[PDB]
């Protein structure tokens, strides 16, 4: 069984996380936890049972809260899947999510291969 030091996951995965953040305007809806009242979508938690966003993912990676790197992959897809569930398939935020997901699928593959 691989043993992953927090510092190894941090340095290896941070560039993939930067690749999501740097997408402008597509990353903006994902940068902070969804605030249903401020956004005027009060049925958000009626639909999304487990919220996830970039700031949470970034904190876990920065402070060493992942035991193994596929939990980071889990959190990223949970964030995308939340957005694809709540938002209609042709809407702006659905398309934004799809753009971030395209970037991620591309960046994460070689990084996960090198982590073993
Ligand atoms: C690539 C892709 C495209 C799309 N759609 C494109 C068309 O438009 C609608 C959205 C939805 C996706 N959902 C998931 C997904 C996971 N993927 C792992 C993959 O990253 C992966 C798998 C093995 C090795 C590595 Cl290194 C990385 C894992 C857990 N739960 C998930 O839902 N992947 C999706």
């Amino acid at each position: 069984k691989k043993i992953f030091k927090p510092e190894e996951l941090r340095q290896a995965l941070m560039p993939t996380l930067e690749a999501l953040y740097r997408q402008d305007p597509e990353s903006l809806p994902f940068r902070q936890p969804v605030d249903p009242q401020l956004l005027g979508i009060p049925d958000y938690f009626d639909i999304v049972k487990n919220p996830m966003d970039l700031s949470t993912i970034k904190r876990k990676l920065d402070t060493g809260q992942y035991q193994e790197p596929w939990q980071y992959v889990d959190d990223v897809w949970l964030m995308f899947n939340n957005a694809w569930l709540y938002n209609r398939k042709t809407s702006r935020v659905y398309k934004f999510c799809s753009k971030l997901a395209e970037v991620f699928e591309q960046e994460i593959d070689p990084v996960m291969q090198s982590l073993g």
